[PDB]
């Protein structure tokens, strides 16, 4: 393109310890099968994609085979086969903003995720934070320019340390998939009345919005998203501009002599000794096990708001079955939105603990008072209905009782799955190679 | 008899610095009625001390002053009388180890709370903190150093950090009054399991122990007294060795130059520098900014625990007068305890916003959790006795509406008083010169 490059490799030379950095996005392969770590979360999004495929974050040499091999986009056979529309790239390869120039926006967007799924081949890129080539950095999607325009922080019209966490939050953020037909699938951030997870919950409450529909308690049900720069706003770090790359792209010398950027981006505790030593009089051994211990006041926390969602939609689940209405089941699913929403919010960003734990916790606890005003409006309506007992929960120990609970193929699923794994991917990739060989 | 000294008045001038600086507690008489201010106290503390009269905490030179003074003592006509006991008076002068060490333990807390009237004078102050004389902090009471030989930190250790903050720690701590008959009367801190939110729990279950049984939900209520050495153990700067000197007691340099800790202990931004100064480099409202976002973080989260635990309460008079036996209550009576208790805890310390905030609000956090769980059991509990729509709560708004809600003559509490502030109290101030005539 005139403005964007997506072949990684053409920078390899010319950016000689900037590029294998990057490469050292590949020195993290682990699929974290957070459904089996959590078995609760397949009974909370009971009746979505994330039912069938939820991981931890790993690398980022691995943005373009997870968004593939995800249950969550399962064998599509057509160029419109597949339910998630296009969209679903956005936040994975340089193949974005180089096809965002090409046909306007809309262009890009219009259209299930498969079609343009042999256009995108190269992991997360060196244009995508970057200029093409040039030291200098840009915003390479036009909807996080206006969503910040929106918050009130435009990125060229904004300090160097301001830029520093933006480019990282092109991506790493909260975000719904605009419903009307002008709109037909774009991406869009739901800032425009705040970041707070109650200014966003005010939000999208005007607009009714609902990613599914509670394939459990009936409730219009939100999904949270990588929260990232939107719960790093509320720590005490962000809260002095710790940048975002102040911690996870610590600016290291070479062996030879000369300063650079460290490109890899994993745990800034891997390089402690050049990330959280240089602004602090602590040792790590302290610093570390005290971040593992805010990782676990929040993890206590998390469940024990879980417990109140699971025994409320099976509270609520009963509340169905015995045929009550809409007129009764309005502000109990009420509650349940919110009370859910907070859960997932709070706790969506792998490291709300080590960002902003203050605010992760006032969250859940929210998330609480909140799911308590129903599983009481549950039992009350479970009474005049004609329950005086309480409902049961099955074995969900596992991820396959809790999967099998649903009465989920979840094996024509994983049989279709590394099916298509071995039949189209093999084309997409080939496909590619023909085009993009030519430049 | 020998190491106390009841008058630190008498080193005002081999002292000035110290005993002029120690004098200005007494600018500070901010008397805020924190039952005016939150009437869902009064039903939380619902047949107790505090259902009566809870005040802000002002300035050392008025302890005596208040606990002669606060309705919770209420009006002894002699000295046998009294609703309250001797170890009231532990920690609101230095006249209490000139007991201690007069007799010994067996020989104060052995008492109506009158019987040490005018035995009792001086407000806080010197060998309370000090050895007769030496500028050394010594710790004047032993229930303190036999507690703190319970958490593996007797005062001996103590590098010249953790002393600092251990003779905050006789006073500033969470105390009960021990039942058991060898034992009785005696201060005792219920550390043995012990410092944490859920370590205190378990000490308090095992034992049977109760302050009172509610007059609402007939629960075996727990109190929590203004714990600050134990949240402040869980704080940031407790797990980084900040004594509470740094910020409450700074080193203030003297009109003619030297350099003196200062014994006027109240706020760390009465004195920016000094405080707040010598380790954070923000502006001094910057640092004022957090501490009071982080201050009404707990109390949204606060308050939305009051918020359930009000209910709740009510919620169980019902369940009560809808006829319940005590073996159906059971569960639902042990959960009460543990929501009002985590909760009063969590929000005890009258600036635990600043202290640890993050504790506060995981505590406050499962607080409402435990309370979730009651009101289910009390809403299916409720239902098959006759109840399904909601039960109804009255008008609790201010704290003159809600004491009279749960039946309270204030004006024969009172007029009792205002005979016993005017009476028996010139009476124990006129044997307070006789009795300090013989030194
Ligand atoms: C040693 C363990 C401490 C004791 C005992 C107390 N604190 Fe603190 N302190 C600090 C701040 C920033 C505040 C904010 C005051 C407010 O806005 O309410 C406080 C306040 C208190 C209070 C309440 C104040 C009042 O009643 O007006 C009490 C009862 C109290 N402190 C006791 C700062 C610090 C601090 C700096 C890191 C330390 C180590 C402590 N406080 C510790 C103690
Ligand atoms: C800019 C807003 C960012 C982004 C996009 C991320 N961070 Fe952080 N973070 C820091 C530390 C010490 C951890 C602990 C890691 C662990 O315990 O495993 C984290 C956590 C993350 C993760 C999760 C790690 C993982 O493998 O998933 C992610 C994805 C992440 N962050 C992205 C340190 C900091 C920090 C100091 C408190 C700041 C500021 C940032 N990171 C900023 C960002
Ligand atoms: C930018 C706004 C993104 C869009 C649009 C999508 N994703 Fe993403 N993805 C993004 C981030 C910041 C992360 C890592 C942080 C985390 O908490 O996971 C990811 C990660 C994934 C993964 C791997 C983990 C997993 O869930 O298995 C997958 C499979 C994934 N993303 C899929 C996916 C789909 C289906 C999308 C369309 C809804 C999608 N992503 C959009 C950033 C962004
Ligand atoms: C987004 C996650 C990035 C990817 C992928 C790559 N880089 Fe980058 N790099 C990024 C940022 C936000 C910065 C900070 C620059 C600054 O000083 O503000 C950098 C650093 C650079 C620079 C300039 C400064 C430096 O430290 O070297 C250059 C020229 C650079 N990086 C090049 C580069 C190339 C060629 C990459 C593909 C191999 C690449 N980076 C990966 C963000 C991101
Ligand atoms: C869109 C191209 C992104 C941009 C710009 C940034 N990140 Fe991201 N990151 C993205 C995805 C889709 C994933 C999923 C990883 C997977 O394969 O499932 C990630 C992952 C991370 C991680 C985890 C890395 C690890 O070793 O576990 C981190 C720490 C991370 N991302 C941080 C991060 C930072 C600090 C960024 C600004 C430089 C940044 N990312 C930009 C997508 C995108
Ligand atoms: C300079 C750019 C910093 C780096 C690198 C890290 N932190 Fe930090 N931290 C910084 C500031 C300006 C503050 C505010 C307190 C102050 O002294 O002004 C902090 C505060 C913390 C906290 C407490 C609050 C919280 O958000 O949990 C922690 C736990 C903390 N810092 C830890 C920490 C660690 C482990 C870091 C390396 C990964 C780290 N910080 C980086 C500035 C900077
Ligand atoms: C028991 C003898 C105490 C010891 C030891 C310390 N304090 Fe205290 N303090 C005590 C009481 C009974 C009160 C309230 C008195 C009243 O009239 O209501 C206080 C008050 C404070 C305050 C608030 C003072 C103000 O100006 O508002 C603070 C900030 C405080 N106490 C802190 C503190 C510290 C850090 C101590 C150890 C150095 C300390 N106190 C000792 C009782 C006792
Ligand atoms: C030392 C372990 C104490 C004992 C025993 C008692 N209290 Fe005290 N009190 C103490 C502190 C550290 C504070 C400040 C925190 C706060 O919540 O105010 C107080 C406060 C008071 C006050 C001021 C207003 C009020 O809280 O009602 C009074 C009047 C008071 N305390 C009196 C009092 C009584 C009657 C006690 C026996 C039940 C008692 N205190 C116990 C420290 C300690
Ligand atoms: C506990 C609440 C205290 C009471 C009561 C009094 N002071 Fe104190 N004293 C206190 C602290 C925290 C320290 C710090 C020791 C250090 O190393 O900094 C001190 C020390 C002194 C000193 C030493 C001089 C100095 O360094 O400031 C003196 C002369 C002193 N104390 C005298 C003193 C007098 C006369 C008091 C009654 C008017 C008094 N102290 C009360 C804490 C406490
Ligand atoms: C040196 C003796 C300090 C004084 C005086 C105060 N603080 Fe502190 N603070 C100190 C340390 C060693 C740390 C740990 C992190 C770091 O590397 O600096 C902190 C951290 C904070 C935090 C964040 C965590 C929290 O408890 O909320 C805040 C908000 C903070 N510091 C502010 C603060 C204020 C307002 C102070 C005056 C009462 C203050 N600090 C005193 C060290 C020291
Ligand atoms: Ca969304
Ligand atoms: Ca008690």
């Amino acid at each position: 393109s005139d403005k964007t490059e997506p072949r990684n490799e053409v920078y390899k030379d010319k950016f000689k310890n900037q590029y294998n950095s990057w490469h050292d996005t590949a020195k993290s392969e682990e699929l974290v099968d957070a459904l089996e770590q959590d078995p609760n979360m397949v009974i909370l999004w009971a009746g979505y994609a994330f039912a069938k495929d939820y991981k931890a974050p790993r690398g980022h040499m691995y943005a373009v085979t997870d968004v593939r091999n995800t249950l969550r986009t399962g064998a599509p056979k057509n160029a419109e086969d597949g339910p998630l529309p296009m969209a679903c790239w956005s936040c994975k390869s340089p193949d974005v903003p180089r096809l965002i120039e090409e046909q306007g926006e809309d262009g890009y967007f219009k259209g299930k995720w498969a079609k343009g799924g042999p256009e995108v081949t190269n992991t997360i890129g060196c244009s995508d934070c970057h200029e093409k080539g040039s030291p200098k950095l840009r915003i390479s999607r036009p909807y996080v320019d206006r969503a910040l325009d929106a918050i009130g922080t435009p990125f060229s019209k904004a300090s160097k340390q301001d830029k520093e966490s933006m480019v990282c939050a092109q991506c790493h953020v909260e975000y719904y998939f605009e419903k009307k037909e002008d709109k037909k699938g774009f991406v869009k951030f739901p800032w425009d009345m705040g970041v707070t997870v109650d200014q966003m919950e005010v939000y999208y409450d005007g607009i009714e919005f609902s990613d599914w529909t509670h394939a459990l308690s009936k409730t219009p049900m939100l999904k949270a998203q990588h929260p990232e720069y939107e719960t790093w706003k509320m720590g005490i770090h962000g809260k002095n501009n710790v940048s975002c790359v102040d911690c996870h792209m610590p600016k290291v010398t070479s062996p030879e002599g000369k300063k650079f950027t460290d490109h890899k981006v994993g745990n800034p505790f891997d390089r402690f000794e050049e990330t959280c030593a240089t602004c602090h009089s602590q040792t790590k051994e302290f610093l570390v096990g005290v971040t593992n211990e805010r990782k676990a006041k929040v993890k206590e926390m998390k469940l024990k708001a879980e417990e109140q969602l699971v025994k409320a939609h099976f509270e609520a689940a009963k509340a169905w079955e015995l045929g009550a209405t809409e007129a009764e089941m309005k502000p109990i699913l009420t509650d349940i939105r919110h009370a859910q929403w907070r859960w997932d919010l709070a706790i969506a960003s792998h490291g709300v603990a080590a960002h902003a734990p203050e605010e992760a916790l006032r969250v859940l606890g929210t998330s609480v008072n909140k799911a308590a005003d129903a599983r009481v409006k549950l039992a009350q309506l479970l009474a005049k209905k004609g329950l005086t007992d309480p409902v049961a929960i099955p074995d969900i120990s596992t991820k396959a009782k809790a999967q099998a609970v649903l009465g989920m193929d979840m094996e024509k699923m994983n049989a279709e799955k590394e099916a298509f794994k071995k039949d189209m991917l093999p084309k997409w990739d080939a496909e590619a190679k023909k085009r993009e060989a030519t430049y």
